[PDB]
């Protein structure tokens, strides 16, 4: 399927530049009885190195050369069950400060990662910032009061978000937060998308 | 601004396009005296219409010639808070049947529009299937069961959703909901992006 | 339509917003009679600095609110024959310099404006130099001997023989003239 | 590189999931080391078919996980000349019918690809007929006279003179050869 995909746009791209199995063997430095094999579907074993070769040779990406994520949905949608969440734990020195319950994902739309955040920690100190996503996020505060820090890592802005207060967080864009002082726990859903 | 963006606008695509005030007054239908104010920020009267013609003869759209939707953000971040939110209810010859509850927003990224809806209907035959939407959409359940429908409004796929479930909807694939059945009433938040 | 695409596209948004004809029109300081009849195909007379409000309001652009370019082909195509080409002259002080052929062009695709670029001027300082634009461009030389100059004034340049094509990406400036003394050169220039 | 490459963009994946060594490595049947190397540049040897499920697992695609094209510009331009370019014969019984010449490309724009076409036959009946391709394309007659097909062998027809330009919307199946007895003919088509 990866390899089946790699044949059809190997052979596509081969055609769009005007290469026979002949030039692209030569420039690439294969047997024209190779090349021709890899757009039979036996391209499964070449290497990502590899890979990278063929990709330049042809002016172009490995990801315009692989096919696409995929398709797992059922009729449009697909369904993640609250016993099936995978959980995550931020721990410092054995003791955790963060639990990221992971909601639904698809392949249908990579950039879509939904997760329900348990802060335990409530010392707006222990925030560490994180540099910033490569991608837009949305926040919503499920439980307790959350003490949001944004921006200069050094010099921050804040914000206590209290339950039920939404954000919206642009890309790369850093961030982090606790729990509002002394509050003990809070509890946010967060969807980079 | 909108005016100003416009000016901008029309003049780079009068340029691309080899086109002098001359030309193109006279390709519009107006005095190379006007298009020249145009772009001088005085588009601002012009009216829908106008600007369909304008768009044409310089093979475009109108969207191409105005600005975007702009920058609403503070230090690429933009807060909610829970008592600002504006509410919408779905209301059935007088009775509520759901509650919107619209989450932050943003220009920065127009397709975002999150919710909080409160279903006020434990009645599955009440779900009336709504076409789709032209964007994908992330759901989850916050409280209570919710009984959703997707696919064919007439004969449709069925899923019992407990608290903690999420899901995701194609863009275009159709659904409906309303709390499981005699419960009462559920509560989920969707997120249209 | 502009007035269809706007009835059309005005109501999803609204609706995707799940605001009522009266929110919205209280928040433009509108009624709500006004806005029902916008979404029934009288917007026309809307203005743009209206539309850019109308716009904000439902947190997006006036784009998003307007119908695309349109569709001017014909089954995937259209075509344009050297009679029905406009043209443009670069001129400076009655004196041509570059006269610009325009070829076909379609909303299906605005981005592209193909060019024959006959360059009058074999004087390389009367370069002028633009500050390139928002779309990349192709280049051919068709006739005579092209003087490129690229990055800005201050800048690479290159002596491109006929048959010579290059790629000049978007934002980079460039300017040219026919080779020292040679008169005139030509080139097709295809910006998408 | 393709292995830094694949490295930097593994980890921000992982990350952006919150999976640590040991649960990809689990759902990969893999072990936490293993996966740590690959996250250090060694993944040179993982085949098409490993990245594959590790994109999957990731739920997200082998491209998402590799490296852009790469950048071979300079200044935001490349250039080609005459010499330099590479030509392809489309032959049939050793009969030249069409010959090609690659003009300029570039990673920076990898769907970029403009061609000097010469066209052998001219004979309409030696056209051959493609199913289109995902891309537009612009195409202009050099020389002599082009005979154009486009829709579906089944199809339109035009006769295009020495100048004109046409343009073909990507999926849109075309073929063409040099008017009845011509000879033939001259066209450069770039494909974007
Ligand atoms: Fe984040
Ligand atoms: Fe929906
Ligand atoms: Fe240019
Ligand atoms: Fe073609």
């Amino acid at each position: 399927t990866a390899s089946t995909g790699f044949a059809e746009l190997l052979k596509d791209r081969r055609e769009q530049v005007k290469m026979d199995h002949a030039a692209l063997a030569s420039l690439l430095g294969e047997t024209p009885e190779t090349v021709a094999a890899w757009e039979n579907g036996e391209g499964g074993e070449l290497t990502l190195t590899q890979l990278g070769r063929i990709a330049h040779v042809l002016g172009t990406s490995i990801g315009a050369l692989t096919p696409p994520a995929g398709n797992d949905l059922d009729d449009g949608v697909i369904i993640q069950m609250p016993d099936e969440r995978p959980i995550l734990k931020g721990v410092r020195d054995n003791v955790d400060y963060y639990v990221y319950n992971c909601l639904v994902r698809t392949k249908r739309a990579p950039s879509l990662v939904p997760l329900v955040v348990d802060v335990l920690t409530d010392n707006p100190d222990d925030a560490k910032f994180n540099s910033g996503h490569a991608g837009n996020e949305f926040l919503f505060v499920l439980e307790g009061e959350i003490h949001m820090k944004w921006g200069d890592k050094e010099n921050p802005k804040e914000a206590l978000l209290p339950t039920g207060a939404s954000m919206f967080v642009e890309e790369h864009v850093p961030h982090a937060f606790t729990a509002a002082k002394g509050t003990g726990s809070a509890k946010l859903i967060a969807v980079n998308f």
